[PDB]
């Protein structure tokens, strides 16, 4: 059924699928081997790919992913697509290996010893990747500590773009409404006016920043996601976490404003999180 | 709440309104005049609205069609997008107006009297249209004869972006549902197989030309829409309506084939109606 | 495709269509006459049927109307469910004719001579029918003006089911996203918060109340749908219309209640207004 | 948020939650205690409920599967709703605790030794409850070996109501686009036509007996989901499993005729599964 893509084509012969990475929400991922880079050797890769209950929702959610990731294009602070398995066969969404595994997992494990120093660099990446999604028109809508992968020698990535759309011309204004984005990474207009901009990411990133310097954290302790639709409207918001600057502190609360253009772009995040390094 | 746009946000005090051209699925047309060209003077335009009992869907609609037009761009054979008042106060489309009327009344008047030369031209016209909304990467989903407005001089302009989408870097392959979409004009895999192409919109092109040739005509006469889902599925077409030349059903008959890949390019109707109208 | 009914079905050959009473939002509307009532002889009524430009959308509401209109039952300020031919042909709901025609309308008109004792009767009457289809435990979600229907007589009769729906054993929590229903006469949580109850329809009931009072008056005048998604969560709310009783405007502003357990049951409009009406 | 429900509340302290049993597509379900049957002891119980990143659509899944049992009923085919933790804290849905686990990988399993009598056996409970659910008007919609789970002694419960629904009143013609189903196991109108009955389930039953006679074999093995679209059209079915009696193949192929009305009733399917097991 799928269409043909030749720049992005991969032959089936050259891949060698292995060990599980782990079971998704609309598929799953395992750790494989592919022949062709230009030198032409084996380079590790992972695979997404459809279970065998896949729904037809699976199977239009990876499609999308295959296709966000390439108008979007190569970046460092986001895991890149390297090449796809579409015609005579099971789809494959050939993406690049990341051996540290996911920034939640990976945060809550060393708390060997990790440092301040290190939180504000990682926070700092996912600023710079952010900002270039921003820039090719792009929203998330699923931006979380589980969704960011990291690499052999620490690089942060932006993963999982299957609930991601295209804002080049369309923004989809009160069409959006956004039933199946986690609750306790949402900005009030995304939960409650049918509407998702650049804006409502950066309230996501205040809650991943809140994710990191709490060493992967879960959002609003002891707050079930059901009680949360009222305390939202009643303008309630995380604390401080013990180990963060009050300046940092700052900057989440500013990403938490209930009016959207108050909020910080992801620039100026760039700009102020590149301060603050310089000084740390 | 809508966002704004300088190049094309259009004074309130600038625009008069009058009578109204017609009723809509999802809000309503009004005759106006509007000063701002350039020459700087009162030039008649259609303005479309919301009414009292508006829904969201219906907002959504009339925002998605302004934000079509802006897309897709100048061309003679669709209606221009000429400004828009969004900025305090209620949303105004200002788009081009068109004397005549919609291709369906329009044809079903003169049944003075109209040439088979004319039905021709109307019908390339038409070819035109949709070949360069296609290159614009832009799948209509609601082509048909009430869709296609008349100007004064006759020139055949396409309408009505409310259902449009924009096919640049997604393709929502089995996410679009098409249950908005009317059925006498839609293509087997748009019915059933959850995906929407451009190939398509031809079989609805198919079905416009049978509006046209039959001056109006309702397509699938005596067959209610209810008993044409396992119609299609049997194999059934239309068959050519007396004044049309064997040469335009065999058209028609092509851009119906159950298979979208054996249709049409709009590029090809566009070669093969060019040809048929010099010899005519 | 539809499945049969014997105790529903009509013959074709007994229906004789006619005038066009109007067209709707997935169809239209037309007065016949019909042999079949027990005395077998010709009774005019209303028969709801699809155009030729109908969608799947249009094709469901309209089945939905059917459906429901079977499970509410008979009662007297509602329109009742006749008839309907669904065995081989195109579908038509046969429903009871309302000669006066729509409460808006109708208001608007005598602006005879009416009288504030009408009001209050009218007001009640509508209060009367929608505790019965509470009762039935079935949520409107469209009770408007547009929507009510009055015959010769004048008996109030609510109408058009096509949005409503079944809450006996499942009330949608958090599903029911409500883009489709007129924002003018939407409560607050069925806009933001993905929920609609019975107490969802005292607001809108409420919205009734002013349209009623004011002679078919628009609600929120001068103040655009676009802009009342604010306003609303604000508190702004409508204002006593001159000509009608301090009593009246404490029960409209009682069904505007931001909390829904706070506002008035049916029941509980049913008591009071009937109290006011003896005393009138 | 969640109203009340005297007769099914049930306090928070006489509960302990414990192991996980595993996590599912909306939430994730742990083994527990409670002291509340009527003996007043400590019975073992399970117990659904949200996770962290837990969305919109999961919470409205699992509320809606709380729904759905309390209109079911009781039956010792399908896992009984016991209790449930609504008011003021995180949802708890408590139901019946099945010690072997899910029918799949319970075949996978042994494959001590299982016989053919066990299977047919296994196969009539099935019926026995699919029966019973479509006599309370209720469709599954996600019927699979996974989806039944088996207590000690060997019982088998039909589980997961959290995409059923209620057609009591309504059937949803033309509605229901099923995009959150397996496809493997859905029947043709259910993937193309917008529909959904009991036949429908039928049909789902019919690749459910597949999987049971295989000993937890998947459908369509060898065949993607992707390319099961045209094949579903073309008239492919599976073929006989060796350990399959050539009459118990014929009643599967029954199943997957694509005619729905072609299809054995839920009843019929118990008659004669009935008079194979006393032949056995
Ligand atoms: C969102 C979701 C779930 N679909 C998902 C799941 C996995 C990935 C993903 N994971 C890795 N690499 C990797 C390496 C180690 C581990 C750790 C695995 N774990 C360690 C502990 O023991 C059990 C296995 C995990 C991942 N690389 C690329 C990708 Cl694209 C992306 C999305
Ligand atoms: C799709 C829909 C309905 N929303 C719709 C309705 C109208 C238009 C439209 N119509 C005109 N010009 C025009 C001129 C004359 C008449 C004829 C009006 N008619 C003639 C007979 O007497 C009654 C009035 C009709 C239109 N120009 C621009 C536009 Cl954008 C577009 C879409
Ligand atoms: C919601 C919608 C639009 N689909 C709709 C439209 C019409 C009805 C409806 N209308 C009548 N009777 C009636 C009598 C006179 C007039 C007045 C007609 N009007 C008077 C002025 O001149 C032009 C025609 C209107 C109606 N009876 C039963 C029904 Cl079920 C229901 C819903
Ligand atoms: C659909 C889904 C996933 N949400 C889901 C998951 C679990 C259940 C469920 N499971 C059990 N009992 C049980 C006992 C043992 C095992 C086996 C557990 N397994 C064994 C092997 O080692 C790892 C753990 C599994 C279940 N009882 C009641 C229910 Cl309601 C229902 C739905």
């Amino acid at each position: 059924e799928l269409p043909e893509d030749p720049k992005w084509e991969f032959p089936r012969d050259k891949l060698t699928l292995g060990k599980p990475l782990g079971e998704g929400c609309f598929g799953q991922v395992v750790m494989a081997e592919a022949v062709g880079i230009k030198p032409k050797e084996a380079v590790t890769v992972a695979v997404k790919m459809l279970k065998d209950d896949a729904t037809e929702k699976d199977l239009s959610d990876l499609v999308s992913e295959m296709e966000m990731m390439k108008m979007i294009g190569k970046h460092k602070n986001i895991i890149n697509l390297l090449g796809a398995c579409t015609q005579d066969g099971p789809l494959y969404v050939i993406v690049e290996y990341a051996s540290k595994g996911n920034l939640r997992e990976y945060l809550r494990a060393r708390r060997e010893q990790m440092t301040f120093k290190d939180l504000v660099s990682c926070t700092y990446q996912l600023a710079r990747g952010m900002e270039y999604l921003a820039s090719q028109k792009c929203i998330h809508r699923d931006l979380a500590a589980r969704n960011v992968l990291v690499t052999e020698n620490n690089v942060m990535k932006i993963a999982d773009f299957g609930l991601a759309r295209d804002i080049n011309n369309i923004d989809y204004y009160k069409k959006t409404t956004n039933g199946r984005l986690p609750v306790k990474w949402m900005a009030p207009e995304a939960l409650f006016d049918r509407v998702y901009t650049h804006q409502s990411d950066v309230w996501s990133f205040g809650v991943l920043m809140w994710e990191i310097f709490t060493l992967g954290g879960s959002p609003y302790p002891g707050i079930p996601v059901e009680e949360l639709f009222k305390l939202l409207k009643e303008g309630h918001r995380m604390d401080k976490p013990a180990n963060c600057t009050n300046e940092l502190y700052m900057m989440m609360r500013d990403c938490w404003h209930a009016v959207p253009s108050q909020r910080p772009t992801f620039k100026q995040l760039v700009e102020d999180l590149d301060r603050i390094l310089t000084l740390t």
